[PDB]
């Protein structure tokens, strides 16, 4: 009974610190571990639930599942109900409920590419990848559990390869060496092994031969997901139903898009939220606000989006501004958009609760209308944060949405802000629970409390047991910033009635449909440099692709050397702001010296002409539930050296960013995928040309002013002339870089609308347009033409591999008014005078 291979022992003590004794009781194997792995385990007898009348539907499947002799956890629920739903060849879905009580739910050849069979006793659910009788998922490995608060579902892991289950700092690539991850979301500076900010229980797992799947647990309760090297995982959720999607793929993108059809594609953005945001805890004035734009100009530095962090507020709440340093904020953001820049400012969710009655109307209209969370006896739950006590809006309550609509556009009808940056949406509480503590009960003092941080559900947030309209806390606890996300992101529509630009620190499954993520309170470390590249491919992942972290790093002081590499990487981050403490030495790019200040600019300089293709790429995410920053490999998942690839990105299919994240490096050694990959500083923007890479590592140079970008052959990546704002770069004519293969071929594409309004792919108000070379020459194909891009102007043509220099260079049929070619580096380099909008044909022989 026993004999169970030591990295397939599941854990039969994972509530308490057992004895053999206790162990044996519970009908559990006890072996000590020879030097983590668990010392009391289930024997493969160990008493689970048994599956009775499986029956067929046009859906799928249903059953009744039974236990008979009672786990170790209070309030086992004995009868459970299966519904096994085939919803599409490649999305699986099945739930385990209790068919006589409602329990929490989150609130809303042809042939599958999966089958499934069942287990009869011990139950399990069985889902073979049909292609190649994979075995994907296996529930049969351990028993079910499913009490009143502890549900365990496991399975068996086709590989050691998984990825997701955010918001930690680690690998992309998470470790099965019985790792505990916990979801529960929190306050906390990121650290490894600690629950962070935001809960994504969805993980992609990766097959031999570069298939993969992903599995979405649709629960948003406190939980532990546990990883063990046989491989398997355990998911332990403290509440809830099982409600399980299996997304087949076979493809990493695909199964990443998949996963977004279900929870939501990304939104898009608008194009100015692309640009670079500066701010900092500590701007306190209007003028020395002011200051920072014109010290931005003054050095020739990139600035779209000027933010304010607390300073504004009047004693630190919301929908208010101090009448000191901010007397004329409304004055300062008029001028920030006649200069054609947007203003970002910090709101929190908690609301200051101590003032004269009368005196603050967020909190007396907020009372009047019941929008706070309550407790036991229905009143306010009150925390400590910012302002001193504070109530919480309940962002689940259809009228504290009605309220914070009317609190935004009462505000934005003082100061026409542009967005808002979502702080503390954990919710974080200085003190544990409320002023007045959490009463003593089940929600409060749980059976199974998952690894939080600091070991209560209460710690840094309020009580478990409050009450939300939908739910108590306990239930909706992760979903919180979540719906704050949704309520901001419907308050900014209806108050500007463009784009919502949301940046939100707490998140869920489903953010990304909502709103953006910056990974919080980063220490200015090479450290941090380097997990930040992880962190922000997961997200990506996870269908937020509007990420970054804090550049130059937010806590502690950055170093010059460090602030330059995390700008150079940083300028890849989809969302890049640089976000600096209240106590730290400044670190905006004019406070360097002149040859940092130089390589922040190129930096910023080549992040601006890359801006018509990463709105494109922005455009496939949100049509198509694409990545915009992704992992090597998602691109070439068959190539298994990409595999733990994370300190590397690219941007889509053909954009390679090889970032030096290490203090004193001249050079740094990066994965090239098979291809020839092209130095991107052979194309005039206003040390090998190529890499003709077999699959391997690769050596670059790379000196201080330097980051190294390669562009993948056989693609065409649109561009645009600089300026320090997109309001001006956006003017500017644009250009091709061509990258050719071999054979002489490449494709890509350039997406464009007016940059902020609603409904664009709705009402059709876009261009689009596909650029294919082949044969020595480049033609655009119209897919969509209309009043926004027709007129885009296109003035270079930069072809690189151009073996052999042309004797003649033709637009449409005329020799061209200037060119170049450079024998050394391959680069053909055209003049044009061409329109997106208008078919055109460039060739050379
Ligand atoms: C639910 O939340 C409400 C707040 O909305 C809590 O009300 C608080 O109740 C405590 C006593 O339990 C009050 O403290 C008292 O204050 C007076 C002077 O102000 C003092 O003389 C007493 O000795 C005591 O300290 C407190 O003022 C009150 N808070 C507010 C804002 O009125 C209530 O206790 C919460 N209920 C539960 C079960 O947690
Ligand atoms: C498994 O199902 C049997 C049969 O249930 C009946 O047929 C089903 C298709 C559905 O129409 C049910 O409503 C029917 O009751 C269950 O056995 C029956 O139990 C009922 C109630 O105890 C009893 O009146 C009948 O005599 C039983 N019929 C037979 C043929 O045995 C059985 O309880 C189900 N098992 C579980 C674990 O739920
Ligand atoms: C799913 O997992 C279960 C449990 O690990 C596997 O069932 C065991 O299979 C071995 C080898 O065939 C047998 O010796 C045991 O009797 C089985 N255990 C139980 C509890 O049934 C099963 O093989 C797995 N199924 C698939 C398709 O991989
Ligand atoms: C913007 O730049 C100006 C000019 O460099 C800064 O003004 C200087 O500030 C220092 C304090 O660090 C003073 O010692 C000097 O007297 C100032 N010089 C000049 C020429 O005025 C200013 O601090 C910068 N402001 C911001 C917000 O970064
Ligand atoms: C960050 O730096 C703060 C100020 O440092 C002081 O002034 C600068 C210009 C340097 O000369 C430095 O050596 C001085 O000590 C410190 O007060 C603060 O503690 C620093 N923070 C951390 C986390 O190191
Ligand atoms: O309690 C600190 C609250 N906020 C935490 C955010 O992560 C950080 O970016 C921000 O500067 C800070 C002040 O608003
Ligand atoms: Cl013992
Ligand atoms: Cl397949
Ligand atoms: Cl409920």
């Amino acid at each position: 009974q026993c004999d169970v291979p030591p990295n397939s022992r599941f854990d039969c003590a994972p509530d308490k610190a057992i004895t053999q004794e206790q162990c044996e009781a519970r009908g559990c194997c006890y072996i000590p571990a020879k030097q983590g792995q668990p010392w009391c385990f289930f024997p493969p007898s160990y008493p689970s639930y048994k599956l009775e009348n499986l029956s067929s539907s046009e859906m799928g499947y249903t059953a009744t599942l039974t236990r008979t002799t009672p786990t170790f956890f209070p309030k086992d629920i004995l009868t459970l109900r299966l519904d096994v739903m085939m919803e599409t060849e490649n999305r699986l879905h099945f739930t385990i409920k209790d068919p006589a009580n409602r329990r929490y739910e989150v609130p809303l050849a042809p042939s599958p590419l999966y089958s499934v069979e069942f287990s009869e006793e011990p139950f399990g659910v069985i889902v073979h990848r049909q292609l190649d009788g994979r075995v994907l998922l296996n529930t049969t490995v351990a028993p079910l559990f499913f009490a009143d608060q502890f549900l365990q579902l496991s399975t068996s892991l086709p590989s050691q390869y998984i990825t997701g289950l955010a918001e930690h700092l680690s690998p992309l690539m998470l470790s099965t060496s019985w790792t505990r991850i916990t979801l529960w979301n929190r306050d906390l500076a990121p650290t490894p092994g600690a629950n962070l900010y935001g809960s994504h229980p969805f993980y992609l797992a990766l097959e031999d031969g570069g298939s993969a799947h992903g599995v979405f647990l649709l629960n948003s309760n406190a939980m532990d997901v546990v990883l063990q090297p046989s491989p398997a995982l355990s998911w332990r959720s403290t509440g809830g139903i099982l409600d399980v999607y299996i997304f087949l793929g076979p493809e990493p993108k695909s199964v990443v898009q998949q996963y977004l059809d279900v929870v939501g594609y990304p939104f898009m953005p608008p194009y100015w939220g692309l640009g670079f945001h500066l701010c900092r805890w500590g701007y306190s004035s209007t003028a020395i606000t002011r200051q920072v734009v014109e010290n931005m100009t003054r050095a020739h530095f990139p600035l779209d989006v000027q933010w304010n962090d607390l300073d504004y507020m009047d004693s630190r709440r919301d929908f208010t501004f101090n009448k000191d340093g901010f007397r004329d904020f409304p004055a300062m953001v008029q001028e920030l958009h006649q200069g054609g820049r947007r203003y970002m400012m910090i709101v929190d969710p908690a609301i200051s609760s101590s003032g004269p009655a009368g005196s603050y109307r967020p909190y007396d209209e907020g009372l009047r209308r019941g929008v706070f969370i309550t407790n036991e006896t229905g009143q306010p739950l009150i925390g400590k944060v910012w302002p001193g006590s504070t109530a919480f809006p309940d962002f689940t309550n259809p009228t504290a949405l009605a309220w914070w609509e009317d609190m935004v556009a009462e505000f934005h009808d003082q100061v026409p802000f542009d967005g808002m940056w979502i702080d503390m949406n954990e919710p974080s509480n200085f003190i544990r629970g409320s002023e007045d503590g959490c009463p003593n009960n089940e929600l409060e003092n749980p059976p199974y409390v998952p690894g939080v941080v600091g070991g209560t559900l209460q710690a840094a947030t309020i009580c478990a047991s409050s009450h939300q309209f939908l739910s108590t806390h306990y239930n909706l606890h992760n979903l919180y910033g979540l719906t704050e996300a949704i309520a901001s992101h419907r308050a900014l529509v209806k108050a500007r009635g463009t784009r919502p630009f949301v940046i939100s620190r707490s998140t869920f499954a489903g953010h990304g449909r909502y709103a953006g993520h910056w990974t919080g309170d980063v220490w200015s470390s090479w450290e941090q440099l380097a997990s930040s590249v992880p962190e922000i491919l997961q997200f990506n992942l996870l269908g937020v692709p509007l990420v970054g972290a804090d550049v130059c790093g937010f806590l502690g002081n950055t170093s010059e050397e460090l602030c330059v590499r995390w700008t150079q990487l940083g300028a890849f981050y989809p969302f890049m702001r640089n976000h600096n403490s209240l106590l730290s030495l400044p670190q905006e790019p004019y406070s360097f010296s002149e040859p940092a200040q130089q390589a922040m600019r190129k930096a910023l300089t080549l992040r601006y002409a890359l801006l018509p293709h990463l709105y494109t790429l922005f455009h496939q995410a949100h049509v198509a539930g694409e990545t915009v920053a992704r992992p090597l490999f998602l691109e070439f998942p068959k190539d298994s050296s990409t595999w733990t690839v994370d300190h590397q990105l690219l941007w889509g299919e053909a954009l390679l960013i090889t970032p030096v994240l290490q203090a004193g490096k001249a050079e740094v050694t990066g994965y090239f995928p098979l291809g020839t990959w092209y130095d991107l500083q052979t194309v005039p923007i206003e040390r090998e040309p190529a890499i003709h890479s077999e699959g391997q590592w690769v050596t670059l140079p790379a000196p201080l002013d330097t980051i190294n970008v390669h562009l993948r052959a056989g693609y065409i990546i649109p561009l645009q002339g600089p300026g320090l704002t997109t309001t001006e770069s956006r003017q500017q004519p644009m250009a091709l870089a061509v990258a050719l293969t071999k054979g002489g071929e490449a494709r890509g594409e350039l997406f464009w609308d007016d940059g902020e309004s609603l409904e664009v792919l709705e009402r059709g108000a876009y261009t689009q347009v596909i650029f294919l070379a082949r044969n020595n020459t480049i033609v655009n194909e119209l897919v969509r033409v209309t009043s926004e891009g027709a007129g885009l102007q296109l003035q270079k043509v930069t072809v690189l591999g151009v073996a052999t220099a042309p004797q003649q260079v033709l637009s449409n049929g005329v020799p061209v008014s200037n060119f170049t070619y450079s024998p050394d580096t391959k680069v053909l380099d055209i003049c044009v005078s061409l329109l997106m909008g208008e078919q055109f044909l460039v060739s050379w022989c």
